[PDB]
């Protein structure tokens, strides 16, 4: 029900949960709370890692006792990931530079996908992005990830 997770600043975040929320569903309930964002938190519990797509009731909880968890920041960074989502609810992610063109992102996708660039079309902001333009053409705010939206013609 209410369940504890520690930070590294020495604060502790009550949080309201159920059994069957998502390990998701508590990062994303401590962004709520704290304004970071899920993809960079690690919680630990009992020195396991808890994984993104299970409840808390796929671990072996004592409910008697309350829950508290520890809360760690990994990081966004060793290289430059961006992540593009697909009408088969898949999402691939992607390395890439800002000098790399937006056709080259389309190579990329073939790479991975075996999609031709001819069929891709890429969506960012409500924009089709322009093959023979860079990212770095475009001004995306590098401070947040990148997530484009691929269409097939
Ligand atoms: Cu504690
Ligand atoms: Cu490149
Ligand atoms: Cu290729
Ligand atoms: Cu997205």
């Amino acid at each position: 029900m209410r369940i504890w997770v520690h930070t590294l600043t020495g604060k502790t975040i009550t949080l309201e949960v159920e059994p069957s929320d998502t390990i998701e569903n508590v990062k994303a309930k401590i962004q709520d709370k704290e304004g970071i964002p899920p993809d960079q938190q690690r919680l630990i519990w009992a020195g396991k890692q808890l994984e993104d797509g299970r409840t808390l009731s796929d671990y072996n909880i004592n409910p008697k006792l309350s829950l508290h968890l520890v809360l760690r920041l990994r990081a966004a960074g060793i290289g430059m990931q961006i992540f593009v989502h697909t009408q088969t609810g898949k999402t691939i992610t992607l390395e890439v530079e800002p000098s790399d063109t937006i056709e080259n992102v389309k190579a990329k996708i073939q790479d991975k996908e075996g999609i031709p660039p001819d069929q891709q079309r890429l969506i960012w902001a409500g924009k089709q992005l322009e093959d023979g333009r860079t990212l770095s053409d475009y001004n995306i705010g590098w401070q947040a990830p990148l997530h484009l939206v691929l269409r097939l013609r």
